[PDB]
């Protein structure tokens, strides 16, 4: 297991533009076009991500150029952001994971913002961190994804990952 493996089974493959948990126009594996209601601007986002004429539809190889475009991206992202960069750090390589999972699914501002469970988490203080980490939007609209995240933060394991 690995964060590419991770993020697979949490959002899934679908070649055609589809609807993610929360009604927005995304492709591939978990990649967000918009968050427009107009399947029309989440195709002209798509074909620019992509560079050809797609209307809706990409292939395999395209969706996990756009993977490991997004992977990267979070992880740049993170190191580049003051409040998550010490954190990423301050963790082993499979907690950084579930970190990097949360700003796949939420973005770096949103988990930037969960002030508290970063302190918990970057303090070692996994069963707390855990708790908190639960009383939230994120948790409550995504409960069996969020489960699996906060595991692995608790843990440093696999285990809420291995054989899914
Ligand atoms: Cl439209
Ligand atoms: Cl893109
Ligand atoms: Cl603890
Ligand atoms: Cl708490
Ligand atoms: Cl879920
Ligand atoms: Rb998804
Ligand atoms: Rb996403
Ligand atoms: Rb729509
Ligand atoms: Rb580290
Ligand atoms: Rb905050």
């Amino acid at each position: 297991m690995n964060i590419f493996e991770m993020l697979r089974i949490d959002e899934g493959l679908r070649l055609k533009i589809y609807k993610d948990t929360e009604g927005y126009y995304t492709i591939g594996i978990g990649h967000l076009l918009t968050k427009s209601p107009s399947l029309n601007a989440a195709k002209s986002e798509l074909d620019k991500a992509i560079g050809r004429n797609c209307n809706g539809v990409i292939t395999k190889d395209e969706a996990e150029k756009l993977f490991n475009q997004d992977v990267a991206a979070a992880v740049r992202g993170i190191l580049r952001n003051a409040k998550l960069k010490p954190v990423y750090d301050s963790l082993d390589a499979v907690r950084e994971c579930a970190l990097i999972n949360m700003v796949f699914q939420m973005g770096e501002t949103g988990v930037a913002g969960f002030t508290n469970s970063l302190r918990m988490l970057q303090q070692k203080r996994w069963d707390e961190a855990a708790v908190n980490l639960a009383k939230s939007r994120w948790y409550n609209q995504t409960p069996n994804r969020a489960k699996r995240v906060i595991t692995t933060f608790r843990t440093g394991t696999w285990d809420a990952y291995k054989n899914l």
